[PDB]
């Protein structure tokens, strides 16, 4: 209501050598009162990458904003899925975020994979938040071995949340999956009443034991 | 008071091929009434690894069950986990975490390392990364505070290093706040690059835990090392 943030990327797909993404940042204040805020632009990626694109700027809307900022994604950074985040904090403490994705070295609109073993992990019903009094979110997990041979995989899930919490969601499992078979399950987490308010990254990890390659899938759930 | 948690590891140093870590978990109810809680053991690692201590032979089906301690009593429990070779070398943090029924969070942490020495600075093949909370300031008031951090990159290699460096603060409500913009530096052999950089936590920023995350890249080798430090806004 007091702030609306908009984010647009000119490109959503880079090759493995990386490249350049230009972003259009739009911030409007439709409310009746004038408004003070700080904003910035950051990126999150595979293998724990976080990096800034645009530094913290204070803005008094008395003294709609439109800016374009770009950044280089270099080749050394890991191939996979990245999230760009325009973040605004209003003086009153309200947080507004506009997010967009790009990929590096993999196809957008293709499942993440480990050389032919695809990882389809989803928030089953698109449930992005639960009440402070608690709620339960199931996730579907489908590991499809499209290889000619066996896949020897390990799989687990945690919920990385407020107050330094890392809540187990799926214990470590190992499966030898034959050519053409699919390991399939539904796994949910109950956000108990007692868990703290805030943002939880439901973080799934899948490893090929033989190649040693890991892919993560990360999904957000807010406890209100 | 309601809970005191503690954790000890049987070892803190693994080689690159990995190994097995056993741990003793201690949860004491120091308070005067009975306390109901949930607890678990989780590991945080390099390259974004997070994983639970628990491994199961088949399909994990359990849910996170509560336990209860009578006033003055304690739970002594014991847990073990394998660290595979494929997990990245570097520093790992094991965390005993307890959430009480009333919402209070208690934690006890210990570190182990894999394929690098204990008490040695993180490095990229001779280039040494020494980043610290300068004045040991672990929290700030909800009305705001500033925290400076020292950065020292000592190049012990025979040749020059091309590094890229940046810092963010990874916080509550999905915030990733720039602390130090991406810079590239050329550090001669035997040199140290030194700077000081602080973050202002504005009043408006959300309460909770902020991970000050410094990243350093060897632009030539393409290897990256992280350093992270926590600061809580009350
Ligand atoms: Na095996």
């Amino acid at each position: 209501p007091v702030i609306e943030a908009n984010l647009s990327l000119n490109q959503n797909q880079l090759a493995s050598n990386g490249g350049y993404i230009s972003s259009q940042l739009g911030i409007r204040n439709e409310s009746c009162e004038t408004v003070k805020f700080k904003y910035w632009l950051s990126i999150k990626g595979p293998e724990g990458i976080y990096f800034p694109a645009k530094a913290v700027v204070g803005v008094d809307t008395a003294q709609m904003l439109n800016v374009t900022r770009g950044f280089w994604v270099p080749e050394y950074m890991a191939d996979g899925k990245y999230t760009v985040s325009l973040q605004v904090v209003a003086e009153n403490g309200k947080v507004f975020k506009a997010n967009q994705e790009f990929v590096k070295g993999v196809d957008l609109n293709s499942l993440p994979e480990l050389n032919g073993l695809t990882i389809d992990i989803k928030n089953q019903f698109g449930i992005n938040s639960v009440e402070s009094t608690g709620g339960f979110v199931p996730f579907t997990v489908d590991l499809n071995n499209g290889r000619e041979g066996e896949a020897n995989v390990e799989f687990w899930m945690t919920a990385v949340g407020p107050d330094g919490l890392i809540i187990p969601v799926n214990a470590r499992e190992k499966w030898v999956i034959a050519s053409g078979d699919t390991y399939s399950k539904v796994r949910g987490i109950n956000f108990d009443k007692s868990y703290p308010a805030g943002e939880y990254t439901i973080n799934a990890q899948v490893v090929d034991i033989v190649s040693g390659e890991r892919v993560e899938q990360s999904m957000t759930v807010v406890k209100k």
